[PDB]
């Protein structure tokens, strides 16, 4: 665990994310101008809550599938025992999706990428969960303020998954050793990119799963 050793891991995780990001940043950023029309928004609003759940759950599960593939090609993750792998994914994958979602959020007009175009939070009125949606938009807004780089998401979301303090882990030391190397990679990269400032500005680790309440 020296200089090139850790830099191998940085590049290792950044490749792993690049290959499992589902939606390209270049796509999301260009698509920002393509906003839903008032007709289309009403169109979405008239739908049943059930059709909105179905649509939403589809894409979100699909997202979780991509997060698993990211987890699978993190070195060390496969060496963990069956039980420990699933514990980490059960407590992490939704938190990872939530972070990854900030790339799909235009902070200028307060809109999100959903089914082809960008819409505001009034788009999901059918769900009747305005409280939860606001907080999701809030959380995305603050992470947009930091201008999160692709590599930074890659590294941070690796650290979201690989947590030694998850309840019900058999080989805690095996996870510990893994979490530690990823912290080193994360901290080394921020140092290397003059981006240490963001550490202090990241949401606390009990704020991610405070949103997963009526979930
Ligand atoms: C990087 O993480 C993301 C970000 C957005 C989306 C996804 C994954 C999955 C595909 N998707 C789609 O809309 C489906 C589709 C794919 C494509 O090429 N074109 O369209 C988006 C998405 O699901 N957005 C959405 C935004 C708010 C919500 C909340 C209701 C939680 C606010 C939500 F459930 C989903």
């Amino acid at each position: 665990a020296s200089l090139t050793e850790i830099e191998h891991l940085v590049q290792s995780v950044c490749k792993s994310y690049r290959e499992t990001c589902q939606l390209r940043l270049e796509d999301l950023l260009r698509q920002r101008s393509n906003i839903f029309s008032r007709e289309e928004v009403t169109g979405y609003q008239r739908k049943s809550m059930w059709e909105m759940w179905e649509r939403c759950a589809h894409h979100l599960t699909e997202a979780i599938q991509y997060v698993v593939e990211f987890a699978k090609r993190l070195s060390g993750f496969m060496e963990l025992c069956q039980n420990d792998q699933i514990v980490l994914l059960k407590a992490g994958a939704m938190e990872v999706v939530l972070v990854r979602m900030c790339r799909a959020y235009n902070a200028d007009n307060r809109t999100v990428f959903f089914e082809g175009k960008y819409g505001g939070m009034e788009l999901f009125r059918a769900l009747g969960c305005s409280e939860l949606i606001s907080s999701i938009f809030d959380f995305s807004h603050s992470l947009s303020a930091l201008h999160f780089s692709e590599d930074e998401i890659a590294l941070y979301t690796a650290l979201v998954l690989i947590n030694a303090h998850r309840p019900g882990l058999q080989e805690k030391r095996k996870v510990e050793q893994l979490q530690y190397n990823l912290e080193l990679a994360f901290h080394h990269h921020l140092c290397k990119t003059h981006r240490q400032s963001i550490l202090a500005k990241l949401p606390p680790k009990g704020k991610l799963r405070s949103l997963c309440s009526q979930h």
